[PDB]
């Protein structure tokens, strides 16, 4: 077959789970009004000014690029403009680099009121932002600058591929392999941040001499994550080396083993599958990892060695890590596909100050089974 892509077909897998359509667009509709817009230990949205506003991670008690980037497709995948403005202008305005070996891209972390707390960028913010913008322009159209969507995505793009050409500065991808880099200085890499479905529609719309690169990184990531996913639990690494393998103990912490960012791999693989159908293991991978939790309680939830051997320590996002077990049900056709959408449908928004990562993952998981996680193109509207 064909994906929603080419079809325009998206799979509804709350109603496949027996959900009524009346139901589950009332649901969806809540979350967004839950997140953006309600009490003050649920809400992750805060307008600022008349128009700005930010994503925060209460967790961290800070404003974060892959968050404020995550906000951006949360409004324009919903038809919100004015709250997709908003977060944009204040990316652009305080995180955005105008000067240095960073021109162009986003300092990965700031405060509340806008004050940088490291300069240094997360490429994963980059391509989410990329995305958004161009989805921006395709929907509602380029308004005048700093909101021309599509000429301040193939800005980003530019940079992502050709950084260190300038003077001084390093790609986003390293371009002997076509991977996403973890930064720009480091030779290793995130499997959680290989999103190919996105690199497809780079290939579209991206600046004209990088198309080739973009078409080429979609079949190099589709590559990469099957070498990063273990084989029988389709567990993966934080953070992994170019041939997929963990990387070793960074300065910052420990990220060989299967925790909050490896979360997104299943989410990512089963989202690729729903838009392009392009790589049949991808449908395997989402039974292995759904199996590997078939039998687990999102309150027994632990880190795990990508073995599967379970540390005594909880997951820190186990609600997090349940909503994208449940975005796999997009790519699995196992026995543990219509469980994990039900689990997920009896499952509420996190609250209390960890919430932020958990509610992200919730979000996107209610966008993809409602059917509404869609590709934005050059149509006719
Ligand atoms: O913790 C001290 C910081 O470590 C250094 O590393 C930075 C990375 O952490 C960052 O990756 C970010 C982190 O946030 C990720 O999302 C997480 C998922 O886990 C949840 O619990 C959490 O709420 C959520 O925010 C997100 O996906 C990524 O965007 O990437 C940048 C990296 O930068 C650099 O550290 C390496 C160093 O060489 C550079 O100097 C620095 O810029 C930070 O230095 C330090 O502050």
């Amino acid at each position: 077959g064909k994906g929603a892509y080419d079809t325009g077909t998206y799979a509804n897998l709350f109603q496949r789970s027996g959900y009524r359509e009346d139901e589950i667009k009332a649901r969806l509709e809540q979350t967004w009004n839950d997140l953006f817009y309600g009490d003050e230990h649920t809400r992750i949205y805060y307008p600022v000014g008349d128009d700005k506003g930010y994503m925060l991670d209460t967790g961290n008690d800070d404003v974060r690029s892959a968050g404020m980037s995550y906000g951006m497709m949360m409004a324009v995948q919903m038809d919100k403009k004015h709250e997709f403005d908003r977060l944009w202008n204040y990316a652009y305005t305080y995180m955005q680099h105008t000067e240095g070996r960073y021109k162009d891209y986003f300092a990965w972390h700031c405060k509340p009121d806008g004050t940088r707390l490291s300069p240094g960028p997360a490429p994963d913010g980059e391509e989410f932002f990329a995305m958004a913008l161009f989805f921006a322009s395709n929907r509602w159209g380029d308004g005048p600058a700093p909101y021309d969507y599509q000429a301040q995505a193939r800005k980003i793009l530019h940079a992502c591929l050709h950084q260190g050409e300038q003077g001084e500065g390093d790609p986003m991808w390293e371009p002997s392999n076509r991977l996403i880099k973890f930064i720009p200085e480091l030779p290793f890499s995130d499997p959680s941040y290989h999103l190919p479905h996105f690199y497809e529609l780079f290939a579209q719309y991206a600046n004209e001499q990088d198309r080739t690169f973009w078409k080429e990184a979609a079949e190099a990531s589709r590559a990469y994550l099957r070498t990063a996913c273990h084989p029988v639990t389709g567990l993966s690494p934080e953070y992994a080396n170019y041939d997929g393998t963990p990387a070793p103990v960074q300065l910052h912490g420990d990220f060989r083993h299967f925790y909050s960012d490896a979360y997104r791999v299943a989410a990512n693989v089963a989202l690729d599958w729903e838009w392009f159908r392009k790589d049949p293991w991808q449908v395997q991978q989402s039974n292995r990892i759904q199996a590997f939790f078939s039998d687990i309680d999102v309150s027994d939830y632990r880190r795990y060695t990508i073995e599967g051997e379970p540390f005594n320590e909880p997951a820190l996002h186990p609600v997090g890590l349940l909503a994208t077990n449940a975005m796999a049900s997009l790519a699995a056709d196992g026995p543990d596909a219509d469980s994990f959408v039900k689990r997920f449908w009896n499952t509420p928004l996190r609250q209390g100050k960890r919430r932020y990562y958990d509610n992200c993952l919730y979000f996107f998981t209610m966008l993809a089974l409602s059917g509404n996680y869609r590709v934005y193109q050059q149509a006719a509207a």
